[PDB]
């Protein structure tokens, strides 16, 4: 089906993390798409060959415009290669790197394509766990798509800055998990840091699980009021995706089609 010899590989596009995505090509069809080369070698170590397999079947048979397909996959004696789309806008991660903080347009708009992949996502049980910037690629028209399904499984480490409480605590959780999330990336896309930042592990767990946030003085009551609502202690004290897309601050910035 597939093999390494049916695609012309170029520069890279990012770096492991284990192993590295390149910017490719299909000889037969002369389609771009990026490539994702992980080392068996570093894979055995973390013992992650279960959940990237894991990975791999959920996000093959995802379909949504704001979920990063991924077409198939191959594996040599050393190498399991990963076929994904190609965003062509980089990720958010650098977006943000580059203008620091976003306008509350771009960020209702970023959370409106996010809410919706995440009804998708719930609607077929799949949770993500994940979600953040470096995660958050844009494709040709900067529209959103949510790249990296490794931690994801169905309902019901390295920073812990986008974890909920009740998953740094190990309880039991489930879909409320991501809109939790969804209340730390609006958090940090107008203020350009999420908001339970710190020097230390230690000190962002602490942070998180007493809920220990205060918002700078651009941020205005519309955003305030999501973020709050979104950064609640109990799960079910969360709104759902729908009250989310209808938030007045949401409906009165974001876009549509
Ligand atoms: N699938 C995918 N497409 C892209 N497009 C991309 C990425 C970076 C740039 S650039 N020149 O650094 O600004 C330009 C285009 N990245 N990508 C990935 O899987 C990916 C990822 F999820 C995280 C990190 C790196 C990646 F490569
Ligand atoms: O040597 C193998 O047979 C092997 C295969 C794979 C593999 C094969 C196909 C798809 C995926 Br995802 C992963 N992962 C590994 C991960 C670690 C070690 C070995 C492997």
């Amino acid at each position: 089906q597939w093999a390494l010899e049916d695609f012309e590989i170029g520069r890279p596009l990012g770096k492991g993390k284990f192993g590295n995505v390149y910017l490719a090509r299909e000889k037969q069809s002369k389609f771009i798409l990026a490539l994702k080369v992980l080392f068996k070698a570093q894979l055995e170590k973390a013992g992650v060959e279960h959940q990237l397999r894991r990975e791999v079947e959920i996000q093959s048979h995802l379909r949504h415009p704001n979920i990063l397909r991924l077409y198939g996959y191959f594996h040599d004696a050393t190498r399991v290669y990963l076929i994904l789309e190609y965003a062509p806008l980089g990720t958010v991660y650098r977006e943000l790197q580059k203008l620091s903080k976003f306008d509350e347009q771009r960020t209702a708009t970023y959370i409106t394509e996010l809410a919706n992949a995440l009804s998708y996502c719930h609607s077929k049980r799949v949770i993500h766990r994940d979600i953040k910037p470096e995660n958050l690629l844009l494709g040709s028209a900067g529209e959103l798509k949510i790249a990296d399904f490794g931690w994801s499984v169905h309902a019901p480490c390295g920073t812990l800055d986008y974890l909920p409480p009740e998953m740094i605590e190990g309880r039991m959780h489930d879909e409320k998990v991501d809109l939790w999330s969804l209340g730390v990336l609006c958090y940090e896309f107008l203020v350009g840091k999420p908001p339970f930042e710190a020097n230390t592990y230690q000190e962002t767990y602490k942070r998180i699980s007493r809920v220990e946030f205060t918002f700078p003085d651009f941020v205005t009551e519309g955003a305030r009021d999501l973020i709050s609502r979104l950064l609640k202690h109990n799960p079910s004290q969360r709104p759902m995706l729908r009250e989310v897309l209808e938030h007045p601050w949401i409906t009165a910035n974001s876009s549509k089609p």
